[PDB]
């Protein structure tokens, strides 16, 4: 049984590396291309599953090496791939990401297959879904699947932990209401709330906004700064600070978070909120110290005894 | 285009020969007074840059005579120059050696200039080394800047050799982690580690402990002993004895050994780590057959087809 079901994206990440970015209109040689697995849903999964989770992926890839390929790496991960589908009408979603020498991107993302998981294709996962201790999803699928995905995990008790990434600015109202944990980061809270967050005092005046929409936790990521945290039972905003650490890169450093965060709520159900966001704070801050997104997120057996 | 780039120090050595050491308060004279070039990252890229490898030395000399003169050993050794920083706020690097009748010396090392190299010359040269084979860092420079230059390398890809020597006992954790190959001699493993690192059985639980700290291989040197490896996907120690041979002076034998290797991680990076080891071994051998440090390095002209 798939303790930790995760309904979202799976992303073929397509990177150059370059001297300097183009400009519109311009040819440039850059000198190393790469291909990475990303995807908020995916990346959220890996996480969980290195940390000992069973996990279920439910997705969409494209009927193409892409998908047969991200199909493998969720397979390598340990991950369920019982509900990850594939299709012939769509290429399997993709992030172009050029990047210079000083780490300024430049980023297309085509959602592709990803938008044609549909909610048929969720009605057909509807028993792993009402067996799982906590539902995993994002925006990066179509939100009337996310939604629907919601809907079920919460008609059948299950746990929502819901990453309103990337962020919409008129987000349905159905999604707060819908929440358990409501967890996202600076620029998302901006985006949601309309206020400016640029520091921790600021997270809690827009975590506030998020909770009286319907929440029941809400967690805003803050980089370096760690995250704050808000509940129903005690709504006075909490900075809970991570380690202070070198990055290497910063990349998916919230989906490691967001996946500890999923593994700490379905396997330590009687561990205090603060105390999961500690463990969840440390391990993000240990994937900022390695390079790659997935290749950056730690195994159980090279984590401190002290985080289980 | 540098395949092997190495970012470190120079430093110039002024020889006084006496018939016996001073003390203190005591002028004695001397017989003979000669200049040298040292310093590990120069060592290595001298060696790398003998066997044909194309090399560039990011660097941080003085902008007096010893830095003049070490841009010009660097050329004459075919090496590129083109990262080789100058700084009024520092002399080059330089190693005061007295030696006695006897043999015996005091040895007053400054790091100099070596410590001026800052993350802004990193960005400078950041197209040389994203665009390497493999980036080499020693720790006689300042260990931040390393630590720097070993992350810049890793996020582009770039295979990354680190030389911990001289040795530092606290040695921040994301060296290991961020080391592809971490190279080092006996002694400076006793110090990184805690054990005594006298035999190859000794050097084998070693690498471990090194293993373990997030290396994917390391390599213990073991002077006449050769050396032993480990890797990630092979954690059991192996033994490569090197060349019985009459030795006249092993200093900058491990250097011999790095530059050689760097050499074949760059140049001939589908042969097994063993072979690469048994030729880096054989090429290190040579080198402690002469005196004079960058001296008594090699030439690809000068050794057996075979190596290549
Ligand atoms: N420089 C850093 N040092 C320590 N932890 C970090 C650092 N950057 C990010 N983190 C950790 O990762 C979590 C998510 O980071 P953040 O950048 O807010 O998310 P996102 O990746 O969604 O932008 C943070 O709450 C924190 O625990
Ligand atoms: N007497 C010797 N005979 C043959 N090879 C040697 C000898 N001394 C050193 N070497 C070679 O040089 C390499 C580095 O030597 P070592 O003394 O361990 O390094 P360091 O110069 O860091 O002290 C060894 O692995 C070996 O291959
Ligand atoms: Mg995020
Ligand atoms: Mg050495
Ligand atoms: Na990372
Ligand atoms: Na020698």
């Amino acid at each position: 049984v798939a303790a930790v079901v995760v309904v979202g994206s799976c992303m073929t990440d397509l990177v150059s590396l370059t001297s300097r970015l183009p400009k519109t209109g311009e040819t440039i040689h850059g000198h190393k291309f790469f291909i990475g697995f990303g995807g908020k849903g995916a990346n959220q999964c890996v996480q969980a599953a290195r940390l000992g989770a069973m996990t279920s992926m439910v997705c969409k890839v494209g009927k193409d090496s892409f998908g047969n390929d991200y199909i493998e790496n969720l397979k390598q991960n340990d991950i369920s791939t019982e509900f990850t589908y594939q299709t012939k009408d769509a290429a399997t979603g993709t992030a172009s990401i050029i990047v210079n020498n000083e780490g300024q991107n430049i980023i297309v993302i085509v959602a592709g297959a990803n938008l044609l998981l549909n909610t048929e294709d969720l009605r057909a996962a509807a028993n792993v879904i009402s067996r799982a201790k906590v539902m995993v999803c994002q925006l990066e699928i179509t939100p009337a699947t996310s939604l629907e995905a919601l809907t079920m995990a919460r008609r059948s008790g299950v746990k929502t932990l819901f990453n309103p990434a990337p962020a919409i600015a008129d987000l349905d109202p159905q999604f707060y209401t819908l929440s358990d944990v409501f967890c996202c980061n600076e620029s998302e809270a901006e985006i949601l709330t309309g206020l400016t967050v640029g520091s921790a005092a600021d997270a809690g005046e827009a975590a506030l906004v998020l909770l009286k929409r319907g929440c029941q936790v809400v967690i805003i990521t803050l980089g370096a700064e760690g995250c704050v945290v808000l509940s129903q039972t005690e709504p006075e905003p909490k900075h809970i600070p991570t380690e202070k650490v070198k990055a290497v890169d910063t990349t998916g450093a919230g989906d490691s978070f967001v996946g500890a965060l999923a593994f700490y709520l379905a396997y330590y159900p009687n561990l205090s909120l603060e105390d999961m966001l500690n463990r969840s704070n440390f391990i993000a801050a240990v994937s900022v110290q390695a390079a790659g997104t997935q290749s950056s997120y730690p195994y159980k057996k090279d984590l401190p005894l002290t985080l289980f």
